[PDB]
């Protein structure tokens, strides 16, 4: 069945929350398209991910646990 969120990354970063459920059901819609119905379609989520990830890496610089440069 669904598999929940991480509660410690989201006690991290809570302003990243609802970008990974956009990014998560994004990539579960990409999947079943191609690997459940075997149709052969664009790659996505290439939008939501970026967002999703750009967060994380914000809020891990912000805290000071991962380089700025
Ligand atoms: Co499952």
């Amino acid at each position: 069945g669904p598999h929940m969120g991480n509660i410690m990354s989201a006690s991290f970063a809570p302003e990243c929350t609802d970008l990974k459920t956009k990014y998560d059901s994004c990539f579960n819609e990409w999947y079943s398209e191609k690997f459940l119905k075997g149709k052969s379609v664009e790659n996505e989520c290439s939008k939501q991910w970026y967002a999703y990830t750009t967060c994380v890496n914000a809020a891990l610089v912000k805290q000071g646990i991962k380089p700025a440069l």
